[PDB]
Parts: C-alpha cells; sequence; structure tokens
C-alpha cells in the first residue's frame, strides 16, 4: 500500500523566469531552473492530491492513511518552514503558497479519516505556513494580484480544515481583495498589465477564487454573490477570451497566447451555467491541478469532502 514519503526540505530555492516588466516573456534557461529546483515539491504535491483523490473516489481508508502519513512526515520534518531564498524574485513565496494549497486542500478531502495524533501533528504545521505566508503579505509595497488570491486559498483550507477561524477570516479576506479589485469589465487591473498572459492571468486569477468561494459553500456561506456575482462577470470575461481574444488584444494592445480555462469551469458551470458557455472547456475534462487540491472534476461531480 504506502509507499516512504519523500524528504521535506525545509528551505525552497525557486527561480524567477520572467525577463521583462509586465512578467509576460519566459527565459528558457532559468525556467528550467525553476523547474529542477521545485520538481521534489511538485512531485509531493501530486501524489498527496492524487492519493486524496483516490480516497474520494472510493472511500478506501488506505488511500485517506496513505495521505495522512505523507503529510505528517512533512509537519514532523518542518518542510517549508526554513528559508524562503530570493535568487532574482520572490518565486520561493509563491511556491510556498502553491505547496500549502496542495497539501491544505489533501489534508480538507482526508480529514475525516484523520485520527487525534494525525490532527495533532498536521494542524499545527498547516498553521505555521498559513501564518508564515500571510506576514508575506504584512507588507504593504507587495501589490496584491493573483499571488495573494492564491495565498488566500491556502490560507483558508487550513482555517477549514484545522478549525482555526482567524486563518480562515484572513482566507475570506484574500477572497474579497480579488472581488473587489473586478472591474465592471469584469477584468483585474493587475492582471491587465501581463501583456501577451493578461488573459492566462485573468483565468490563473478566478481559478484560487472559485477553489476559496467553494470552501465557504462547504460551511454554508455564499461568496460567489459578493458585489453582485461580481465573479460572474470576471468568469464570462476569461471564457469569451477562451473562444476569441480581441477584447484582450484591442485592451491590453498585446496579443494574447490562446488560452484553455482551468478547471475551475467543473464548479462554476453548476453554480451559473451562463447558457451553457462554460460547457466547451467542460468537455475537454477531466481537470486535475494539485495547486487548486487535484482533480476538479472529480470534486465538483461529488464534493471536496465526502462528509460534511
Amino acid at each position: 500500500a504506502c509507499p516512504a514519503p519523500p524528504p521535506g526540505q525545509p528551505d525552497i530555492r525557486a527561480i524567477g523566469y520572467y525577463t521583462d516588466k509586465a512578467g509576460s516573456v519566459i527565459d528558457p534557461a532559468l525556467q528550467q531552473q525553476n523547474k529542477d529546483a521545485t520538481a521534489p515539491l511538485d512531485r509531493y504535491a501530486a501524489d498527496v492530491a492524487r492519493m486524496s483523490d483516490d480516497y474520494l473516489r472510493n472511500g478506501d481508508p488506505a488511500a485517506a492513511q496513505c495521505t495522512l502519513s505523507w503529510l505528517g512526515a512533512w509537519a514532523d520534518d518542518g518542510a517549508m518552514l526554513g528559508q524562503m531564498i530570493r535568487v532574482n524574485n520572490d518565486q520561493s513565496f509563491y511556491m510556498r503558497q502553491w505547496m500549502l494549497d496542495a497539501v491544505a486542500m489533501a489534508y480538507l478531502k482526508v480529514h475525516d479519516q484523520a485520527n487525534p495524533q494525525q490532527r495533532a501533528r498536521i494542524d499545527p504545521w498547516l498553521q505555521k505556513l498559513a501564518r508564515a505566508n500571510l506576514a508575506y503579505w504584512d507588507n504593504p509595497k507587495r501589490r496584491r494580484n493573483n499571488a495573494y488570491y492564491w495565498g488566500g486559498l491556502g490560507v483558508l483550507a487550513t482555517g477549514l480544515a484545522t478549525d482555526d477561524d482567524a486563518l480562515w477570516q484572513a482566507g475570506h479576506a484574500a477572497f474579497q481583495k480579488g472581488i473587489d479589485d473586478i472591474q465592471d469589465d469584469g477584468s483585474l487591473p493587475l492582471e491587465m498589465a501581463r501583456g501577451q498572459r493578461a488573459l492566462h492571468y485573468h483565468d490563473y486569477a478566478l481559478a484560487p477564487l472559485v477553489m476559496m468561494a467553494e470552501l465557504a459553500r462547504l460551511r454554508g456561506q455564499d461568496w460567489y454573490a459578493s458585489r453582485n456575482h461580481a465573479i460572474d462577470r470576471l468568469a464570462r470575461r476569461v471564457i469569451e477570451g477562451s473562444r476569441d481574444p480581441a477584447w484582450f488584444n484591442q485592451h491590453t494592445g498585446a496579443a494574447q497566447l490562446p488560452l484553455q480555462a482551468s478547471g475551475w469551469v467543473e464548479f462554476y458551470r453548476l453554480r451559473s451555467p451562463d447558457g451553457g458557455v462554460f460547457d466547451a472547456a467542460h468537455a475537454r475534462g477531466p481537470f486535475h491541478s494539485p495547486r487548486l487540491g487535484g482533480d476538479l472534476t472529480l470534486m465538483a461531480t461529488h464534493g471536496i469532502v465526502r462528509t460534511p
């Protein structure tokens, strides 16, 4: 059944790979360096997403218990509670938010199988990771773009899974900053500044906002309603952009790398079907994203959590 977890390194040394002020032009050499430096961390997230996927699929306690064993090792190791090393930007910080997103969701998914010793071992670790990612945004010179929405998702999943009301509320605030920034356009000013990756970054911003709204929904809260379903304008801007990038081309003045919408469609489809405009993207599934919690198709259809 359960293979030996990989080691849990305390430091992250990730590398930024955009050459230009707009962060739209990839230096292939730096991109390869960042891929190689983050491979073990990505493998851990992919694995913990998948083993928690398996437990959601057929309620097999072996799947959950292996997930819990893997999380408990990195908890015991104090994985990613060391130094976030800056090479040429904050890539190490972003990577810890994506990692917390992956590990916190996996934990939530298998939480109902967690015994008191497992809870007691994992919760403190997730709470420390969440509090450290929050420390990163106590600085007002750090512009709250999609990175803050990715930060929020892990903080929030942590708040829900470990029942910490303060982290839950900090998560909500991150969500609320995103919804507040949505123009009547459906655009996000800080994402419109990312040249040929504006459409990519509208998709990439919307995705953690949708997953955060799905976590609120597990507590019977409707955050999608906020500012008259402002999120719907962004959902509709992105999916239009995937069939035809004229609007973003005109409004960024920059030819848009084509986009296929990511697995936020699988949830949002069910909440606001908006004439079926999300079904073409739905057809291309299933959608796997460890940093969104894993198999989004599976979670939207049967639930993020097996028992409320």
